[PDB]
């Protein structure tokens, strides 16, 4: 029983905003050369006074990137089918390097890269090296810096940020399918480095450290990190619950800046180191086998860090401490010692 406050009419980027009740929605169309909608919120402020957010851009689709999308029905309608992808994924790339995405864009070369890596799979199609690298660096420019704000856009509607880490590890079982017993390849971007090996069972003889540190010829910025995962050994033995014949494909990923985007699902909560990725398939026995992994972390002054790993059991899932043990290492590292595979950050809290 109230005053019903309502935001004016407005015509921020160039569209008419109509008088709108707070804790509804206005709706537009998008700008020109791209299709969908746009929305727009209408708000109640602590002090009880509408106010407009931001436009929502999440579901305007540029002209190219809706083009592409529907240019992969024609390449399906085997070889055909891969070869097909290989080009889609050539146009994704240098789309992406002409920047300027609406926030949909984002999510629509999430969708392109996930309907290329299921086809790749449908059709036992193993990409060659040129198009693996093509993938990496599709990702490393979604992930540029600059679509921070895009992709919080985004988030709104769809969890793209974690639908793309799903897609990346799918890339990469694919990829490690086609690969040589024992083969090890580096994928090195300016904002992902990953590796993937195809490990025989019971091959592995000491454990895994991740990434490598040694060379210079690893990127200045993972050389860099003091992140690193140590995968033990253990977790490569066959169970008769996998035998000689059975192969792992080991998956191992550090991402530059992939937390500037994952959402943290807390309150006054932010994700306090880069994130670390371990994948392997077919499953292990991974209990009381513990990866060791160390984080560095962002920002000082935050309270309380805590290892955390993805639980994808909506919002696609959730971040668990489940399974993860902290270790204060100082006040700018932590030691997260985890007994299951999965993706790995350090939370805390801002306050
Ligand atoms: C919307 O997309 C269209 C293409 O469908 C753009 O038209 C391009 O215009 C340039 C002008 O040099 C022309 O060389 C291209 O051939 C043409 N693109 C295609 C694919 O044919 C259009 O760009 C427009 O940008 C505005 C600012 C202005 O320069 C105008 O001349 C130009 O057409 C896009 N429109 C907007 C609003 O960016
Ligand atoms: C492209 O990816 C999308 C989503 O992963 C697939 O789904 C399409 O969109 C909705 C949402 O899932 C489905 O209900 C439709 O059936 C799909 N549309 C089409 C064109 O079939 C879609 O199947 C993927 N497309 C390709 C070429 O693999």
């Amino acid at each position: 029983p109230a005053p019903y406050e309502i935001c004016p009419e407005d015509y921020l980027m160039s569209m008419v905003w109509k008088r709108t009740p707070a804790g509804d929605l206005a709706f537009n169309q998008c700008p020109l050369n791209a299709t969908g909608t746009t929305s727009r919120r209408c708000s109640l402020s602590l002090h009880g006074v509408a106010f407009w957010e931001q436009p929502s851009f999440a579901r305007c689709i540029s002209n190219e990137y809706r083009h592409l999308q529907h240019s992969i029905k024609e390449h399906l309608a085997r070889m055909l089918a891969g070869d097909g992808m290989s080009q889609v994924t050539k146009t994704l790339l240098d789309l992406t390097q002409r920047k300027n995405f609406y926030a949909g864009d984002l999510l629509m070369s999430v969708e392109i890269l996930r309907n290329v890596t299921d086809t790749f799979k449908r059709a036992s199609y193993i990409p060659a090296s040129d198009g693996v690298q093509n993938f990496f660096q599709i990702v490393s420019n979604l992930l540029d810096e600059e679509n921070k704000e895009k992709w919080e856009d985004a988030q709104q509607i769809y969890p793209g940020s974690i639908e793309l880490m799903q897609v990346i590890e799918d890339f990469i079982h694919i990829v490690g399918m086609g690969m040589m017993d024992f083969q090890n390849s580096y994928l090195m971007t300016g904002n992902v480095v990953a590796s993937i090996q195809k490990l025989p069972a019971a091959s592995v003889l000491t454990d895994i450290n991740f990434p490598m540190k040694g060379r210079k010829g690893m990127v200045d910025w993972a050389r860099n990190s003091e992140d690193r995962v140590v995968i033990p050994k253990s977790i490569f033995t066959p169970v008769s619950s996998l035998d000689e014949s059975s192969v792992f494909v080991l998956g191992a990923v550090l991402y530059k800046n992939l937390d500037l985007i994952l959402p943290t699902l807390r309150n006054y909560t932010v994700i306090n180191s880069k994130i670390i990725v371990v994948t392997i398939r077919p499953e292990p026995k991974t209990t009381d086998s513990f990866l060791e992994i160390e984080l560095a972390h962002l920002a000082n002054g935050t309270l309380n860090p805590y290892c955390v790993l993805w639980d994808d059991s909506e919002s696609l899932g959730t971040w668990s401490t489940q399974g993860c043990k902290t270790v204060l290492t100082d006040a700018s590292h932590t030691k997260c010692l985890c007994d299951r595979l999965s993706t790995f950050a350090i939370l805390a809290q801002q306050p």
